[PDB]
């Protein structure tokens, strides 16, 4: 019934009781664990998700059962009855947004869950206006390098009609251009998205860090191409504290990590375009983005500059180079005065967050494989921490690509 | 598509469906409501388990349905009916032991499953004879440095009769002495067992690396204490290819990783004392044993020698040091010409193992968090491989400490 969660470093032990407020099923069954997969494959249902969410809200501001709580429940019943749907009040939205981040099992930065700038964008009618909002969000979130976490929430989905979508997977993304030789200049992860921009009229550059434009989609209309004003997009050239040759690799990364393809579910309403951003954890860039074989895959290159022995694996040239790369990122950011958090600091404050959430809620859904960073795993306290994963609502979801 | 778990590799973009999981006759800890994937520990019934394994045996020799097959079946239910247990034929045992290693979701060494040496010790009747048996195992398996995989199978559980048990978790372990100061000299993992040996008559050593004696338990007797002749316990003094001072730390490790407290379950029958052994992956010693906060914890020590800034996380001092320590392990094992495998090579052969298993059985149960190494996760290909975990049989199980 209630599972026992141990830390193998300290011998400490908790019991997750939060996991009973899970109303949504995951992929595992008693017969096989599938917890390592990246993805899945009526008035009544909405009304109870809403009732539950409203109760969560009035609880969150300790007014459960009071006057405004009663009339608000009746307001919702009344609106669903007559229309098959309802709408959120600004504050209610702001609550749900904070809560869906709080509930995200794969986010290691949740210590921050309470500090979130919310832009109400539900009064959007054109892709033009989407672009305007997307630009104010960026200017806000970037703040000359002192990064502030943000979300912008575009109009909810509606059964009569198509969705507001941002086709881009991230507001800021580097193009991936497919060469004659069947190789890739730029980011391999963004090949298909770079192809769409082009087909919808974009003139492409041909460097390895060409910021893609945005494809914005208003209901039931063709998507529209908007170029991001280059001064909004704060980038960081990568140099290395001791290695003078590093900078000449002309490596660089963008400051703002802002996901833009996930759906935000609150009280069983759905928000198909609701981009969110915080700040990077170094490993995201130094390890995944630059060292993944199916990304920029710079490991061999760097290591050769370091003059390490590539011939065998036991000289540990991959690990050696991986470290200098993450190192380079941290220095470069810290030097350009842009918010960055290394994997040690981040995981330490996630242990803290686990402890906060323990006393506050009786648990914390967490996805161990995603919370443990991609280098130096066991070197970080989270490695040694048993974790329970489950789905609480409000939530972010994956949704299908609009095309 | 197919109605079995679909299994993606994200570096390569390749897909497989796991049909092997259908063969799983036993629940693990996950449910649709919550994933417990990351948790470390979780007469009538006999006959059908036995029937199952006999069916497996006959499959493996291509004889499903035949006179010998069905006679063996008749033979087994005769024995159970008459006495409540039954006994394995020699080759049946060899098959099952190899099948339990093949079936183990948390071992990355499984590409070698077919090449294991099975020592039958079901005739053993004393703790002296147990000791002898263990000595031969260590001898054979150590093979002067050219390591050979082995298991020594002692007699099974009996209805109302005491188990054959090895009290030590591993055949070779270093002492852990609790200090009046609060600290621990030696390996803190081994505090209890060290204390259980002194209590049973061992005269303790003084060191960070004192090899423990064996507590061996014949059925229904107190455990007897046996000291391994030093010449049998092959150890590797640690040193660094280039950092000359490392050899001065006086760190060392033993060659033979030999688990000894696991239960081996074949077709219903339970072998409570059936120690097995292989060769190390570099990271077991260099990253867990030596760098864990709750073990030798030598990360700080080493970083000071390398002269890193240990006053801030973002110097990645832990990362740097851990890489040199892992490197020190490989160089030192290579130098002493003792078998070892680094995390890269190992993870590569596990991908090949996965490919093989797909073709042979249609899947491979795999505990992702456990397969992926404790440094350089995403640098090894297993990190990009989705894994299904489920329990097949023959199996190795954890089992309660005998005391
Ligand atoms: C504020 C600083 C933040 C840090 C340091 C951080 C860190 C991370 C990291 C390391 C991941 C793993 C992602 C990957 O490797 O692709 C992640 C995922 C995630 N984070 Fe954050 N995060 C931050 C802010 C936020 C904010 C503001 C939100 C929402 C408003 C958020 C919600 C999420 C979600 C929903 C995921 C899941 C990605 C997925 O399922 O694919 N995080 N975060
Ligand atoms: C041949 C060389 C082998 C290598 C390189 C290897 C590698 C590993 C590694 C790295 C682990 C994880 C250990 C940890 O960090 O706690 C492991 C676990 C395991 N291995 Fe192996 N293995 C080898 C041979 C064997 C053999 C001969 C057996 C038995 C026949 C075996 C059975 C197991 C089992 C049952 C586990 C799970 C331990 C647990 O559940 O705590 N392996 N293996
Ligand atoms: C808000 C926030 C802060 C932060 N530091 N980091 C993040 C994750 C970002 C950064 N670094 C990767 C990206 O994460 C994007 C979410 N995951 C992407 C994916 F891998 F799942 C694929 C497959 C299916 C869905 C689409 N893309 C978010
Ligand atoms: C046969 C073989 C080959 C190899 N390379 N490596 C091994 C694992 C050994 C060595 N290095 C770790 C140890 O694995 C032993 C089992 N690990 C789990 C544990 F240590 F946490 C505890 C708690 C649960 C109960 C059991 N023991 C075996
Ligand atoms: C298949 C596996 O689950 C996948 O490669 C995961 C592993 N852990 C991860 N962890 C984080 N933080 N981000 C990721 O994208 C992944 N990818
Ligand atoms: C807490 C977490 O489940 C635990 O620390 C696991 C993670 N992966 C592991 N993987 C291996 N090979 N060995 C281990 O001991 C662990 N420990
Ligand atoms: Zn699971």
């Amino acid at each position: 019934k209630f599972p026992r969660v141990k830390n193998w470093e300290l011998g400490s032990i908790t019991y997750d009781t939060l996991c009973a407020q899970s109303q949504q099923d995951g992929p595992c069954t008693p017969r096989r664990c599938l917890g390592s997969l990246v993805l899945p494959r009526p008035a009544e249902q909405l009304l109870s998700q809403a009732r539950d969410f409203i109760n969560q809200y009035y609880s969150s501001i300790k007014r459960s059962g009071s006057q405004a709580h009663e009339e608000r429940l009746q307001e919702v019943e009344a609106e669903v009855a007559s229309t098959g749907t309802y709408h959120l009040r600004e504050s209610e939205l702001v609550f749900g947004a904070k809560q869906a981040w709080r509930n995200a099992p794969r986010c290691v930065g949740r210590i921050q869950w309470g500090k979130l700038q919310v832009f109400d964008a539900r009064d959007c009618s054109s892709a033009q206006e989407m672009f305007t909002y997307i630009c104010n969000h960026i200017k806000y979130a970037t703040n000359r390098g002192n990064l502030r976490s943000a979300i912008t929430v575009f109009p909810q989905r509606a059964p009569g009609r198509g969705d507001f979508r941002i086709w881009n997977s991230q507001l800021v993304r580097y193009a991936g251009y497919r060469q004659q030789d069947g190789s890739v200049r730029g980011d391999p992860a963004n090949v298909e998205i770079t192809e769409l921009c082009i087909q919808h009229g974009w003139t492409p550059g041909n460097g390895r860090f060409d910021v893609l434009p945005l494809l914005l989609q208003a209901p039931d209309e063709a998507p529209e191409l908007f170029v991001l004003p280059p001064e909004l997009v704060l980038e960081v050239p990568l140099e290395h504290p001791t290695l003078e040759w590093f900078a000449a690799l002309g490596l660089r990364w963008y400051a703002l990590p802002a996901v833009s393809n996930m759906l935000l579910e609150i009280g069983g309403l759905e928000f198909s375009a609701a981009p969110f951003s915080g700040w990077y954890m170094s490993t995201e860039i130094g390890t995944r983005n630059l060292c993944d074989p199916h990304r920029y895959n710079i490991l061999e290159d760097v290591a050769v500059c370091m003059d390490l022995d590539t011939r065998t694996t036991s000289s540990l040239w991959k690990d050696k180079a991986a470290v200098e790369i993450n190192l380079a990122v941290l220095h470069s950011f810290q030097l350009a005065k842009v918010t960055i958090v290394d994997h040690h600091a981040a995981t330490v404050s996630f242990m803290k967050h686990l402890d906060n959430e323990q006393k506050a809620r009786g648990g914390c859904p967490a996805d161990w494989a995603w919370i443990v960073p991609p280098i130096s795993g066991s070197l970080t306290p989270v490695f040694h921490q048993e974790m329970v994963n489950y789905i609480l609502s409000p939530a972010f979801r994956y949704q299908p690509d609009p095309w």
